DNA sequence: ACGA
């Protein structure tokens, strides 16, 4: 929804080790239920940041690829819920609001 | 539907 939102959710400086454990946390709680899936962006907010740049708004997809995180829910139940990982270097797309990513688009192309 |  922001930038610090998006740092928050999906930039991470070192890779995850365990899904379970980095997804018990309340920001990943929609609707009172553990969140689907959240993508890990394994670099510096510098970086990630960049793809945006003179951009106002719109999706872009990154001109580089990144390291990649991927956590997805395998089952709702109370928290913390079971997630399962993927990972991957690719392309990434995000939504630039005035410079900054504010929301993680797609893997690989924009929507 | 990985934000409004």
């Amino acid at each position: 929804q922001n930038w610090a939102t998006f740092q928050q959710k999906h930039i991470i400086n070192t890779p995850i080790i365990n899904c379970n454990t980095i997804m018990d946390n309340n920001i990943y709680i929609v609707g009172g239920q553990c969140k689907r899936v959240n993508t890990f962006i394994i670099s510096s907010a510098t970086t990630v940041k960049a793809i945006c740049t003179g951009v106002i708004n719109m999706n872009v997809l990154s001109t580089t690829r990144f390291q990649l995180n991927t956590c997805t829910r395998t089952s709702i139940t109370p928290r913390p819920c079971p997630y399962s990982s993927r990972t991957e270097t690719n392309y990434i797309c995000v939504k630039c609001e005035n410079q900054y990513p504010v929301h993680f688009a797609g893997i690989g192309r924009c929507p």
